[PDB]
């Protein structure tokens, strides 16, 4: 196994912690999980510590560690994310909501000891009071995608990643978020710059029953694909 590729044989802890700022509503998010890279899968639990959550949760799925991806043996030298461990990647995002404001995403994943952890910033800026985010119209569930592009930006050693969300309205409409992402090793060793290929996501929301606190229960299975 390579270097990056043996941090995640195992089932490793995950800790994430974000701070945000939409249209001026402050808030931060703590998650705890486990990633099991083998079987693409991620168990998170996220939980507002700030009191409600000013925008909804589905959309922030997206910001809450590919890393964790589940490459087929054929693919594993375009795994860039774990190639990046243990000094991790920044990654970046600006996420337009059709018709709506924009979100704009800086997050360091790295490895602290054993456990794999996220600290990101979210700026979120030109939402409508109440358009679906900020007036809360949005279906409590996932999206799952077969459409996560990924491909190399030798430019700055790491790779750009883009697709489209499509969050469910309670009218039975969509709100469209497209992605735009950009990810950077932040230490000066080699990664593996892929060939273009990408992510295919299931991803479900849910709810722990004795929690009352604003939170969201994720899991995801994430796998790669497009090369043969």
């Amino acid at each position: 196994v390579s270097k990056g590729e043996e941090l995640f044989t195992g089932v490793v802890p995950i800790l994430v912690e974000l701070d945000g700022d939409v249209n001026g509503h402050k808030f931060s998010v703590s998650g705890e999980g486990e990633g099991d890279a083998t079987y693409g899968k991620l168990t998170l639990k996220f939980i507002c510590t700030t009191g409600k959550l000013p925008v909804p949760w589905p959309t922030l799925v997206t910001t809450f560690l590919q890393c964790f991806a589940r490459y087929p043996d054929h693919m594993k030298q375009h795994d860039f994310f774990k190639s990046a461990m243990p000094e991790g990647y920044v990654q970046e995002r600006t996420i337009f909501f059709k018709d709506d404001g924009n979100y704009k995403t800086r997050a360091e994943v790295k490895f602290e000891g054993d456990t794999l952890v996220n600290r990101i910033e979210l700026k979120g800026i030109d939402f409508k009071e109440d358009g679906n985010i900020l007036g809360h119209k949005l279906e409590y569930n996932g999206y799952n995608s077969h459409n996560v592009y990924i491909m190399a930006d030798k430019q700055k050693n790491g790779i750009k990643v883009n697709f489209k969300i499509r969050h469910n309205i309670e009218d039975g409409s969509v709100q469209l978020a497209d992605h735009y992402q950009q990810n950077t090793p932040i230490g000066d060793g080699p990664v593996l710059l892929p060939d273009n290929h990408y992510l295919s996501y299931q991803s479900a929301l849910s709810k722990d029953p004795n929690e009352k606190r604003d939170h969201m229960v994720l899991l995801e299975f994430v796998t790669a694909a497009g090369i043969t």
